[PDB]
């Protein structure tokens, strides 16, 4: 059975404003993943200085992106340290976080957008180019578990009963909206990570699908 929770109450303004935003320089949200994996990669290694064995469920640390043309999906995936069922309900949705309303505000006085990250929220910028998510997580802690999100007032946490399994990490499903495709395309991709994320200390690998000829 699926679970649901509501969202605090700031958290839905946030998507709300970030999903109804006409604005330029969408690009942003794939910096703000990337960050985010990056993020989730650096603490399983720093839990693995004194702890070795939390490697062994998935021993190589990469960031990998997928388009999925056909369902108009893009995942991106790591192999972090993951999240559990009450992380992925407290983190990512139930419990209100510190920057939701400092960072409407700001962008409510001018602020780029491009500023969420140093705010704490850039996780809510995929909605810029997205209408739905599913975030699935394997954290050594727990089983794998799906959140979902369709930017409304409340969220799904579903015990992984349809997924692959990953050994462990994210991954981060963004149901892509119908005028922003072109983060499927892998030459759009590559012009974005290399502008955005130069200095990222974990190898970025891109899936790329094509007809044999
Ligand atoms: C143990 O740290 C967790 C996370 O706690 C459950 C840490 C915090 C949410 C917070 O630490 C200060 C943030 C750490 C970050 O690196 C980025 C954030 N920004 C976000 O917008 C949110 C809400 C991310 C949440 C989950 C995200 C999909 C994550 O993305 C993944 N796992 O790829 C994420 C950064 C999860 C990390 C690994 C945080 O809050």
């Amino acid at each position: 059975a699926s679970e649901t929770f509501e969202f605090q109450a700031e958290i839905t303004q946030l998507m709300s404003l970030i999903i109804n935003t006409v604005y330029s320089n969408k690009e942003i949200f794939l910096r703000e993943l990337i960050s985010n994996a990056s993020d989730a990669l650096d603490k399983i290694r720093y839990k693995s200085l004194s702890d070795p064995k939390q490697l062994e469920t998935e021993p190589d640390l990469f960031i990998r992106i997928t388009p999925k043309p056909e369902q108009k999906v893009l995942e991106i995936r790591d192999s972090g340290i993951g999240m559990t069922k009450a992380e992925l309900i407290n983190n990512l949705g139930t419990i209100a976080k510190s920057g939701t309303k400092a960072f409407m505000e700001a962008l409510s006085a001018g602020a780029d957008v491009s500023m969420i990250g140093q705010f704490g929220v850039g996780f809510y910028s995929l909605f810029l180019v997205a209408d739905r998510v599913q975030v699935i997580s394997k954290s050594n802690d727990d089983e794998q578990y799906i959140w979902e999100s369709n930017a409304g007032g409340s969220f799904t946490v579903t015990l992984d009963e349809v997924n692959e399994r990953i050994g462990r990490g994210t991954i981060l499903r963004l149901f892509l909206k119908d005028d922003q495709l072109e983060y499927l395309e892998e030459k759009r991709i590559k012009e974005v990570i290399k502008r955005h994320s130069e200095f990222v200390a974990y190898p970025i690998q891109l899936v790329v699908t094509k007809e044999v000829e």
